């Protein structure tokens, strides 16, 4: 009971923790995206890749960002994910100095991104990982490998999902398996699915507490 008690609690205090997760990480895909639009498109005008480097490398704002999601998920978060950040800061540090192509940093920032989005899974992965409780492990495998799926297809849209999804779940909302998107992704029903599939679980934890 103990046990049980102390698995929900640590799933609920991060999901907590980590509410505005995608919101934040849209907001870093909002401000870099003109930016990384142009690096990827005039790398053809010169004047154009130096001022969207120079978007991302202002005042560090962007890497700092990055830095406050991992700060988020210190405790569970991958041990990848700091060298990942770092490295984006390094390259972004080597265009600005050394002044034409800046394709590399606009690739770096991308797998970061999806990285930062996967570190979340991560961290839930390693929670659920805990429980005592069978039904709800083997939902939580289904769901992150749905969810890594649902990833790959589309990183923003996926953490939007899971963040909603087990938002919902902790806070005793029924899950929708209705697709918000008119099911133009073809990967968001079945993580759907199995987030309804944890949820069935997790409520049997609950409503034996």
């Amino acid at each position: 009971g103990r046990l049980n008690q102390r698995n929900i609690n640590e799933l609920k205090i991060f999901v907590e923790k980590a509410k505005y997760y995608s919101i934040k990480l849209d907001a870093i895909y909002n401000e870099c995206t003109g930016a990384y639009n142009d690096i990827m498109t005039y790398s053809s005008d010169q004047s154009k890749v130096n001022q969207a480097i120079s978007i991302f490398k202002k005042d560090n704002k962007i890497v700092n960002k990055f830095k406050e999601l991992e700060k988020i998920i210190e405790e569970y978060k991958p041990m990848f994910l700091s060298k990942l950040i770092d490295d984006f800061a390094i390259e972004l540090d080597q265009a600005v100095d050394n002044d034409s192509n800046a394709r590399h940093v606009a690739d770096s920032y991308k797998k970061l991104r999806k990285s930062v989005v996967l570190a979340y899974i991560e961290s839930f992965d390693v929670i659920s990982s805990k429980f005592v409780d069978s039904k709800f492990v083997e939902a939580s495998k289904k769901f992150v490998n749905k969810a890594k799926e649902f990833v790959e297809e589309n990183d923003l849209i996926a953490l939007e999902c899971i963040v909603k999804t087990i938002g919902d779940m902790v806070n005793d909302r029924e899950i929708n398996s209705r697709s918000r998107y008119n099911n133009f992704y073809k990967k968001e029903a079945d993580f759907l699915g199995a987030a309804v599939e944890l949820e069935g679980a997790y409520k049997a934890i609950k409503q034996t507490l």
